[PDB]
């Protein structure tokens, strides 16, 4: 809706940053529609990531980081906290020994850091998904 996808923005991220995202799912979970957000070290989508999350709708959530070009260690969850048809929040939290990620309100996943947050330049969310809002918190030194 509002924002376009894929949405790419700069930003800079530091213990006590908070990402919030807010948006749909276009399709039923039935017909398996993806959701992706990756935090960059550049401006430029191929550029490395320090954190990739991305929710196959209905089925799990991946977790991994591309360092130097190449994917690392791969980290699955079965959790699935999303609801089909629904509006849903994504509020994803830098603490300091990882990311912490809540759905409508509530952890459901977390992500020990590989990377200092403070390479990320850029955030890029895309895939199936209508993005109402997006926003990093600026609130801390
Ligand atoms: C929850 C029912 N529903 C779907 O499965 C897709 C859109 C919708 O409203
Ligand atoms: C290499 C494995 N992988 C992908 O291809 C996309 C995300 C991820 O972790």
């Amino acid at each position: 809706s509002l924002l376009p996808v894929p949405y790419t923005e700069a930003a800079s991220l530091s213990t006590g940053s908070t990402v919030t995202i807010k948006g749909r799912p276009l399709v039923c979970f039935l017909n398996e529609p993806y959701l992706q957000v990756d935090f960059h070290t550049e401006m430029k989508e191929e550029s490395d990531i320090v954190f990739h999350f991305q929710v196959c709708f209905g089925r799990r959530v991946v977790m991994n980081s591309r360092e130097y070009g190449a994917w690392k260690q791969q980290v699955e969850s079965k959790n699935m906290p999303f609801q089909d048809g629904q509006e849903f929040e994504l509020s994803i939290s830098v603490l300091p020994d990882k990311y912490q990620v809540m759905v409508n309100g509530q952890s459901s996943y977390t992500f020990d850091h590989r990377i200092k947050p403070e390479a990320v330049k850029m955030v890029q969310v895309w895939r199936d998904i209508s993005l109402t809002k997006f926003n990093v918190s600026y609130l801390k030194r």
